[PDB]
């Protein structure tokens, strides 16, 4: 038992990561094949103004990069913003490049990240993407290009890059393609987030965890239908529920309807006065169904 927000495991990803500097910036890239993708401020001559992205290519020269593994050093012969990426084409193949794909993450979806510290692999922790398109994460200088990843059928998919954090201090970034996900620019920019909705679907994934786990002081003689809380929903800053093949399995194995647990959301979110739900003090939407049921029953 317990519930404990899990990474997958990095070894697949770490021989990637490379340092990448330019002038006086310095963060991370990722070496795949004969590439390496790069947040495009690290060739901006001063990142902590608004940026003419045109000015600093038109500038930039290829031999004033320098990316390093270790002891191996990689020259750029080709530089291109894929994006708000750079795609540096480099004079050699990284022999430890995974097999992999690249897909968008869609919100209220999980994922890993490798948290890179000027070149260096630092830690890794699973991140899940809200309404808006940002997560939540521990981001610090030096950390931009960091690596989202996911583990999904055998195959490895990259789904992130680091780029910025919010003046509220949620943390953003792009696919692989250079798309930002939420569509912020990267720019040093009061840029704001735009309200948050709670992913309904992890917040019955959560309450049902709690269910395996033993805790049920939460569930009252009470339900409630879809589209009631459907309703409830839109209102309150919640997600609508589109389907509920997600909780079968959690359904089957804890005997919990999913429309009890709608009616503890609509109930709960008013506060659990005092109380606890696997020792949290309010809802937690961080966790997706698949998550739970691969932790807490090993399947899937
Ligand atoms: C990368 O390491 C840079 O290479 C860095 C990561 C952030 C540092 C603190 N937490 C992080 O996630 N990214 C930045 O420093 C970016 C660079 C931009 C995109 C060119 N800037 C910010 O994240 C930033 C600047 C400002 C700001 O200014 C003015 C005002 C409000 C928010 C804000 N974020």
């Amino acid at each position: 038992s317990g519930l404990r927000k899990m990474a997958q495991p990095s070894g697949i990803v770490e021989p990637c990561i490379v340092r990448v500097a330019y002038g006086s910036n310095v963060l991370n890239g990722l070496w795949i094949g004969d590439e390496v993708i790069c947040p495009r401020h690290v060739i901006a001559s001063d990142t902590s103004r608004v940026i003419n992205y045109d000015n600093e290519l038109s500038s930039v020269r290829l031999h004033n990069f320098s990316i390093a593994k270790n002891n191996v050093f990689l020259g750029v012969v080709s530089a291109k913003y894929k994006g708000v990426n750079l795609v540096l084409k480099v004079n050699q193949v990284n022999p430890n490049t995974p097999a992999h794909k690249f897909k968008s993450v869609k919100p209220g979806e999980s994922f890993n990240i490798l948290a890179c510290y000027e070149g260096c692999p630092g830690s890794v922790y699973g991140v899940n993407m809200r309404s808006q398109g940002t997560i939540k994460g521990s981001f610090i200088a030096g950390t931009c290009g960091s690596v989202g990843y996911v583990l999904e059928n055998g195959i490895l998919y990259f789904v992130y890059m680091h780029h910025l954090e919010l003046g509220n201090g949620s943390h953003v970034g792009s696919n692989l393609e250079g798309e930002m996900y939420g569509g912020y620019e990267d720019q040093p920019s009061m840029q704001l987030e735009g309200t948050n909705v709670m992913s309904s679907d992890n917040v019955v994934a959560f309450l049902y965890a709690a269910l395996i786990n033993g805790e049920r002081w939460f569930v009252t003689n009470a339900s409630m239908s879809l589209e009631s809380y459907n309703a409830w929903a839109k209102t309150n800053s919640f997600t609508e529920i589109v389907s509920t093949d997600a909780f079968n399995m959690l359904a089957a194995k804890t005997g919990y309807s999913v429309e009890k647990l709608l009616e503890c959301i609509v109930r709960l979110n008013k506060g659990f006065g005092g109380r606890t739900i696997l020792s949290y003090g309010s809802l937690c939407d961080e966790f997706t169904p698949t998550e739970v049921i691969r932790q807490m029953y090993g399947v899937n």
